[PDB]
């Protein structure tokens, strides 16, 4: 089998994608934020305590005859941005693409933090991290990729994200019109339940490419590229009145300004991300500070390729025996 989704930012900074997702029989579609520095899917649902809920789409599972409750399983999430959600756990079929799972892990939320209430647009999140993750107690439960995996044509997921567009999610193949040249693939570490890899290096706009080791991990679910602050520090030097601003809580540049791009290797092979990609706008409306799309990592404990890294490639999450990365232009 295979699936294949379409998604799409969420604003037009391309804060966030959201996939459509149908849960239940009959179908209730909601719009999933794919995260794959995540191992939970988990749902806006008639059990979210009604204050937390605004204008979001809901599951019920009522009104799903498929649906069964998980009985005793609870959740609890928080995330690197400090957002969080809980609840309990139903079973269910999910399909994504044309791609169908019985018996899928649904996480129900009763209560969601204030930054997934205030986010309309997102009704939930679908996680596409190692299944060592997932937060269901007292029985962990398998992700929809894990699940799916043994019934996919090859056990892979791609990612191909839009810039200021919509992309693709693709499930048991690789659309090889979908990329230019040839995929690079690279060693990923499971140790931490993620998609970890070590990129081979960086270059700034047109500079000389620095050969060093950047461990980090490949999530869509975090917006901007968070690297090492020297790595950082290096790329805003470049930019004229670019500052790191305690206050606004990272890097900032003048909205006049023509960013650089931001190369970063995958073993010889070489991922440019345009300055464009790099522009995150105004800090507030009207300001003419505009908010950077590569922020240090320090204090994070970990380096993250996310949004901003992914959407420059076409990228293979490759869940054969032995994981790998891959990483191609588009």
């Amino acid at each position: 089998s295979t699936g294949s989704a379409t998604t799409t930012p969420i604003d037009s900074l391309d804060d966030a994608y959201i996939t459509p997702v149908q849960i239940g029989t009959p179908a209730q579609t909601l719009n999933l934020d794919f995260d794959t520095g995540s191992s939970d899917l988990w749902v806006f649902s008639s059990e979210t305590t009604a204050s937390e809920v605004d204008g979001q789409t809901i599951y019920t599972p009522s009104k799903s005859t498929t649906a069964k409750l998980l009985s005793g399983a609870t959740w609890s999430i928080s995330y690197g941005d400090g957002s969080s959600s809980s609840g309990d756990v139903y079973t269910d079929t999910v399909s994504v693409g044309g791609l169908t799972v019985t018996g899928q892990a649904v996480e129900s939320a009763k209560k969601v933090s204030s930054s997934f209430t205030e986010d309309s647009t997102i009704d939930g999140l679908l996680g596409l991290a190692f299944s060592t993750l997932n937060t269901v107690s007292p029985t962990q439960q398998k992700t929809f990729f894990d699940n799916a995996k043994a019934s996919l044509d090859s056990p892979v997921f791609t990612a191909d994200l839009g810039y200021h567009a919509p992309g693709t999610y693709n499930f048991g193949f690789i659309d090889t019109t979908a990329y230019t040249g040839s995929i690079t693939y690279t060693a990923v570490s499971t140790k931490q339940g993620f998609w970890e890899w070590t990129s081979t290096g960086y270059a700034v706009g047109s500079g000389t490419f620095k050969s060093t080791s950047i461990d980090g991990i490949a999530d869509t679910g975090t917006t901007l590229l968070y690297l090492p602050a020297t790595v950082v520090s290096a790329y805003w030097a470049q930019v004229s009145g670019a500052k790191s601003s305690s206050s606004v809580g990272g890097y900032v540049f003048p909205c006049s300004a023509t960013l650089p791009s931001f190369t970063f290797g995958v073993g010889s092979a070489r991922i440019v991300i345009p300055g464009d990609y790099i522009d995150f706008g105004p800090i507030s409306t009207g300001s003419s500070s505009c908010f950077g799309g590569i922020q240090s990592s320090a204090g994070i404990g970990i380096n993250i390729f996310g949004d901003v890294a992914l959407k420059a490639a076409f990228v293979v999450f490759n869940g054969a025996t032995t994981p790998t990365l891959g990483f191609a232009s588009k």
